[PDB]
């Protein structure tokens, strides 16, 4: 017999970290959705703001992770993954499994699909995030790593997946110093409205999170 993958491998943070993060992004949705730049803009985000009235985005964002927050690197389905033998063969992969690191949080985000939390990798991090032959149209010019994401919340209709992917569309956004200007300041960091429903918020100081590098199984 052979021996299946996991799920996914990633860096899960430890309970405080996660709880630490979890918070944070939660009185961001509270915070963003009180905020009258994106009061304005409702209609770029739902098309069911028939009633003039307010959206709670902790609500919206009503499928959330039940417990420990993760950064993933490499998914596997167990092995049916495209490339998954391959990163998991790796030395880096092995000699890091169940080791501590630290991951930096540069950014929370929202679009009209998910909320989440930009991670900015360092390069011994980056030694583990996988290198495969589809580097999808979206990432295409962006640094290796860029997708690195933990995910805070999805709209009832959408895969955790998404949040990556939204992550990707958002850097590419604000690729050329494209930020321009912030259209507000939160208590944590200047808030950027993107257009189509996207918002960035750019932490002051980056929060520091703990997890381990380990292989789910689900």
């Amino acid at each position: 017999e052979k021996d299946f993958l996991p799920l996914y491998f990633g860096w899960f943070l430890t309970k405080k970290s996660s709880e630490t993060l979890r918070k944070a992004g939660q009185v961001f949705l509270e915070e963003l959705g009180n905020h009258k730049a994106f009061k304005k803009e409702l209609r770029h985000f739902i098309s069911g703001d028939e009633p003039k009235e307010k959206l709670e985005l902790v609500s919206y964002f009503g499928k959330r992770p039940p417990g420990v927050l993760h950064c993933t690197t490499k998914f596997c389905d167990y092995g049916k993954a495209a490339g998954a033998e391959e990163y998991a063969q790796q030395e880096v992969v092995k000699r890091s499994y169940g080791k501590a690191f630290k991951l930096s949080i540069s950014a929370l985000f929202v679009t009209p699909k998910t909320a989440g939390a930009q991670v900015v990798l360092t390069d011994q991090e980056l030694q583990l995030w996988p290198s495969d032959l589809d580097k999808p149209s979206a990432s295409e010019g962006l640094p290796p790593g860029s997708r690195a994401h933990v995910t805070l919340g999805c709209a009832a209709d959408v895969q955790p997946v998404q949040t990556g992917l939204d992550l990707l569309d958002i850097l590419q956004q604000v690729k050329g110093g494209s930020q321009g200007e912030a259209v507000g300041e939160l208590p944590r960091g200047k808030l950027y409205s993107l257009g189509k429903g996207r918002w960035m918020l750019s932490l002051t100081k980056k929060m520091e999170v703990k997890a381990i590098f380990t292989g789910y199984y689900g």
